[PDB]
DNA sequence: GGCTTCATCCTG
DNA sequence: CCAGGAGAAGCC
């Protein structure tokens, strides 16, 4: 999961929990254990994304941050259930009637209020390409700037730095919406191609969280290797690039 | 810039 | 069943 299924969880968490007084809290992880009884009585104030980065912030200013990788998963239920899984639960935050629950997850911290800007990840991520205030032609600057122009965009549109919350299937659609390899820099893209790119950047993962759960997104070219593009009736196919995954139309795709 | 590595879950 | 496949950092 990329940044618009993030957010999706986000919102789903935010509507089960947010101002809601917790009634219990627990960590799996042991050096996260002080802060059940920290927390109980407190409610979250708002679910923060940062890309893939969750931000659950606490109304006594400590903010849980999770990283779901490629494994995690939140799941909201009724408090008290539990549906049957094999999955290890590693946080719950549970109030009066709704509980979320984080499974899977191994990268899980307690933040101070300082570490939302100092942590590690937190201070290495670009703009997030679901924040409304990121608009294409700051995109556009930023795949001209002298710090991005110069990277092959099979790296770059993965590098959380560049832009937060772009994904592997992200990759691959974008690149396919606006007909271009991944090996291509933003400094030898035309005007046009660049400001293709700079608008897909943002409406593609947009219109992934807008409709993804649920016109609708679809994928062009993830994971469908063998089957004729719809743009260019050529064959997709699928090799491995920045040692991921790589799915794209020969037809149309330059 | 190329691994090499960590991490959890699912499939094949 | 066991191995390989599916986001980000580390060590050159
Ligand atoms: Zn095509």
């Amino acid at each position: 999961p990329q940044g618009p299924e993030i957010r999706r969880a986000a919102d789903n968490l935010e509507a089960a929990i947010k101002g809601k007084p917790l009634t219990d809290v627990w960590f799996a992880f042991p050096q996260l254990k002080t802060y059940q009884s920290q927390l109980i009585g407190q409610h979250v104030t708002h679910v923060e994304t940062r890309g893939k980065a969750l931000l659950t912030h606490f109304s006594n200013d400590l903010t849980l941050y999770s990283h779901n990788q490629l494994y995690g998963v939140w799941r909201v239920v009724d408090t008290g259930e539990e549906p049957q899984t094999t999955r290890v639960l590693r946080v719950k935050l549970q109030t009066a009637d709704k509980t979320i629950l984080l499974y899977s997850a191994s990268d899980i911290e307690m933040l101070r209020p300082e570490q939302l800007t100092t942590h590690p990840f937190l201070q290495r991520v670009g703009p997030d390409v679901l924040d409304p205030n990121l608009t294409p032609e700051v995109v556009k600057e930023r795949l001209l700037s002298p710090r991005f122009r110069n990277r092959q965009f099979a790296g770059l549109l993965l590098d959380q730095a560049f832009l937060a919350g772009l994904g592997n299937y992200l990759r691959v659609e974008i690149l396919w919406q606006v007909g271009l390899t991944g090996n291509h820099k933003a400094k030898d893209l035309n005007a046009a191609q660049l400001d293709a790119l700079a608008h897909a950047l943002l409406e593609i993962p947009r219109f992934s969280y807008a409709t993804r759960g649920q016109a609708l997104f679809r994928f062009k070219v993830f994971h469908r290797d063998g089957e004729p593009c719809e743009r260019c009736g050529s064959i997709i196919e699928k090799t491995t690039l920045s040692s991921r995954p790589f799915y794209w139309c020969p037809g149309c795709q330059h």
